[PDB]
């Protein structure tokens, strides 16, 4: 046992292991669309810049529950990152969907992770999710929802215009 | 009777209580505009911005009519703010054209208050609302109609890039 | 559905709905003090500064759940701003009476939408009631019961010098 | 009852007086702690500022706990501070392993106020601990342990070398 | 024996002791006051932030003995912190009466201490007395004076006015 | 065919997938190791951010090449990023030998692509290779050589003296 573990259940542990690993996943997808946006055949550069920040983010949100692991006194393992479900991200407007998805998701193990730090009256644990996750998952969540509308709204993706435009206009 | 009043008619002092309430009920109006546009299935920005800029406009309207009874000596009697007529504004063009609208309302209101002004020979009541009230509608009828005339050109309602080409240019 | 809809109870949704209209009816109870200061025949300029900041602090509580609403994936509705209980506030004393028996009402709402929250396992919304209204109330009701202990013993209302003298050194 | 009190169980009220106390306990302990480190015989000036820092923070603990207990409309009852269980703390390891042990148990008499408060449905006070409190106690008990790692690593207590070098190194 | 001891009379040395913890005593019975003035239903800001200052002065006032102890190779032997003879205060009359008869304590116990140091032919434990301390108390001493006679000639405790006004003008 | 593909082998195109796994593989690595110092029973905070530096680097050198893909009219295939061979990394000086292991492999695998570009007659490759990374690991070889040298005259593993010290002046 950890000289600073303190009211930190196993359960709590492994949790956060797994959310460490689908916080390095999200990343990995973000990467992934990223340069997909960055072929010559695509050419959308602000798509790119845009899910490139994205990755950055998740690696940082991994991090911080990396922190938090040794914090509490529990102990890091690391698993493999899978690749994502897709080389080809289609449009912007499908890897805009697949993102909301993903943030979706994510979202869901995080609700989950609350809910189980409450039910082992682990209050800290509790706090630190709603602090520093949930309302940063909900932003997210608005923001791609948000994007996915307009890109709908405008045509895309059959309209190369549509995608054109929003890269220029809201995504730079 | 107050200590400061002079020439100040009875129905001057009710009508400015109706205009008040008026003015809170163009701000609520406005407000309700505003918050559509941010709904994640509509996402325009800057609409949400520029109603939300006009819902503040009217409470410093109805502010300063506030500061005028008391000035004048008249007593001021609030009534409900009426929710406004719709939940939902179905598009950009829509929200422009109930805000036309809603402004030449609030105008022959205006219009209507100057002339009992002048009817009861109370120049400083009508000069005040020619100072402060008179231009500011006909400016914002004009640019009301200004931006009906441009979102009609470029194909809205229908034309999802119409709308969504005017928020970045014309109100961003 | 909302497609940014998630772990949104709709209870939760209605129950906001309701907290937006209440705290834009706590935003027009003060505007109507304030501007109760403002009479000639009272003339208590910082009580009147006091309770118009007040009332656009409220404004912005209302904002920032109209955007929560629409963070969350659920649907504004909003319903008529009732009009104050007084017209008449009688003295500084009782207005900061009245404001803080309103402040007090305005938090049991919180405190049972926290509730209902928590009841929902909805850790956003909970937390979210925490981080940005919780203490804001607690605070408020403090500032409230201080400024009325004070005007008591002063020897308000009726000491026309204890209201006078408190709007110069504590609200001026 | 107080004009301010709301939702405020008379158990959290003595809870409450009771971590007054706590903390002002853990700064007299962390004073102790600093002047037996400047002895002339013990002489290592970083852990002695150290430690009088670690005093005047545990102060700053238990005074917002005070305003806390005012804000909430409770009633402050000090109870004597106790002095420290030690008058030599033998050396720089050993103090920080009784800091350690002092940390823990200051967290654990936090998470049982949490405990009572979220009993209680007092959210306010569950979310003024979690918020300012328990991660403050986590980081506190994290770098405590951190401290005793590396002491104990580099032959402390018996290397008055390592003591020495500690403070010039990782103190200073 | 300490290696640094010269000229220190055991005496001298257990009468340090019980000065530190008188003024440390001192520094909890201005605490207590201080946070009674926070209370809501005494709320006179500038009494608590004066008593605040006073706490945290004896505090010092403390630590300069415990560093004098060190210096002349005394050893610090630390007592409880006795909590204050009252919870309420009163008044803020009363409770500069009371910091009165408390600063008039203080001062009595430091000319013992001196007439022992003179006793033991101790001219640097004299002295410390005389350049630290003793002014200091004089001073203290002739304010306390000062505040209760002014506030006597108001009408405190009684007039609530009084109180009010001095917090105001003298310590704000 | 990318339109924008010349003079570009799919064996290039391949190796270039498989060192993009690798620099991302490497990254991962330093990020265990990173993660292992910041444990409360290891506790060596400039070995951490030494190898959290080292992370980041890696991950750096990983998107430069799959830039490289794009510009060269190649395609991005991401496969699974293997978790590292240890959990636990023993000590300071088991780390920097597993790191210099690891840059020798990274480096061998450069070799053998810039082997593989001039077998292909691919300049343009073969420089990017030379000018982007042969120096860069050159480098990085040596400097971990470097500091295994030292922690190992210092007494390191052994010597917790000597990875404390030398974590505070060479990393540090
Ligand atoms: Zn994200
Ligand atoms: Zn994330
Ligand atoms: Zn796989
Ligand atoms: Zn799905
Ligand atoms: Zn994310
Ligand atoms: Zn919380
Ligand atoms: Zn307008
Ligand atoms: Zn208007
Ligand atoms: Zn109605
Ligand atoms: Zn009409
Ligand atoms: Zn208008
Ligand atoms: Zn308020
Ligand atoms: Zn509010
Ligand atoms: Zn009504
Ligand atoms: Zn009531
Ligand atoms: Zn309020
Ligand atoms: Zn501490
Ligand atoms: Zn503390
Ligand atoms: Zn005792
Ligand atoms: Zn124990
Ligand atoms: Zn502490
Ligand atoms: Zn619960
Ligand atoms: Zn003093
Ligand atoms: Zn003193
Ligand atoms: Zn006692
Ligand atoms: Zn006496
Ligand atoms: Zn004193
Ligand atoms: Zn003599
Ligand atoms: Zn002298
Ligand atoms: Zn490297
Ligand atoms: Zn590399
Ligand atoms: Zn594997
Ligand atoms: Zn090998
Ligand atoms: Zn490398």
């Amino acid at each position: 046992t950890s000289q600073v573990r303190q009211n930190y259940h196993q359960d709590s542990e492994a949790a956060i292991n797994r959310q460490i690993n689908l916080e390095l996943y999200a990343s990995y997808v973000y990467l992934s669309m990223s340069y997909y946006f960055d072929r010559d055949d695509v050419a959308l550069k602000n798509f790119a810049k845009y899910f490139l920040h994205q990755s950055h983010e998740e690696r940082e949100h991994a991090e911080k529950l990396m922190k938090l692991q040794n914090q509490r006194g529990g102990r890091i393992f690391l698993q493999d990152i899978q690749k994502p479900d897709e080389d080809d991200w289609e449009s912007g407007l499908n890897a805009m969907e697949a993102a909301l998805h993903l943030e979706k998701n994510v979202n869901q193990s995080l609700l989950e992770l609350h809910k189980l730090a409450h039910d082992k009256n682990d209050p800290h644990l509790a706090d630190f999710i709603e602090t520093h996750y949930l309302n940063e998952q909900v932003k997210a969540i608005k923001e791609l929802g948000d994007h996915v509308t307009n890109l709908r709204k405008m045509g895309a993706p059959e309209s190369g215009l549509a995608e054109y435009l929003f890269d220029k206009h809201t995504l730079g």
